[PDB]
């Protein structure tokens, strides 16, 4: 009498970190071998990884990963001749949305604190782009959830709409550049933001780039309108 599992969808959103984990004592027997991937294959999508120890499926999804990835979890136990016998297999989607999906009354603008690093997320692994948001995690003081992480775009390093900003240590920038910020508050002013030289002094000194392990090309303070 097999027994079968279902695991609920779930949802992304570009430029946040996904962590969800997957109830695979339900699906595997002891001594089973469980894989994950992209429904049809052997290989994950490109934003995801599998942490096998911790059971969870996790990522960061660029622009380019928008839309509904099917995912299969399966069972599968050794042959005496080393084949892969199928045991049983369960599939979810997670549909990832665009950037803006994802408080400040409406139409207030959202003060955003952007760290600008010598960084291109598409030559990154998904768990190189989660393990950057952890290590950003002794600066920003926010939790890994929410910090945003997408790449520059028009080759543009600045933002001229800042009304605080400084150095980093990178005095040539050879990648196109990623963007790691994270919300202050709420139509803050430079005498409402909070103590940000744990930030600045770091970035300018060359300690933030060295935990981080990227080059930091400056950080900006500006006000935006979603």
């Amino acid at each position: 009498v097999p027994t079968v599992v279902g695991i609920p969808d779930g949802t992304a959103v570009v430029g946040r970190s996904f962590r969800v984990t997957i109830p695979t004592d339900l699906i595997a027997s002891s001594g089973d071998i469980i894989k994950v991937s992209a429904a049809g294959k052997e290989a994950l999508p490109s934003w995801l990884h599998w942490d096998s120890q911790s059971h969870t499926l996790e990522g960061l999804p660029l622009d380019t990963d928008k839309g509904v990835h099917y995912i299969s979890v399966s069972a599968t136990r050794l042959g005496a001749n080393g084949s892969h016998i199928p045991q049983t297999s369960s599939v979810f989607s997670i549909e990832v949305y665009p950037e803006d999906h994802s408080a400040c009354a409406a139409d207030e603008p959202v003060t955003v604190l952007t760290v600008i690093l010598d960084a291109d997320l598409t030559k990154m692994t998904p768990k190189q782009r989660i393990d950057l948001l952890h290590r950003m995690r002794s600066f920003s003081e926010v939790e890994l959830h929410n910090m945003k992480l997408v790449p520059v775009v028009n080759n543009r390093l600045f933002d001229m709409s800042a009304f605080m900003a400084g150095p980093g240590n990178a005095k040539k920038v050879v990648e196109n550049g990623a963007l790691l910020s994270w919300k202050l508050g709420c139509s803050l002013n430079q005498n409402s933001v909070p103590d940000i030289h744990g930030v600045e002094a770091p970035a300018r000194e060359g300690a933030m780039s060295a935990q981080l392990g990227y080059p930091v090309v400056g950080w900006h303070i500006a006000n935006k309108k979603p």
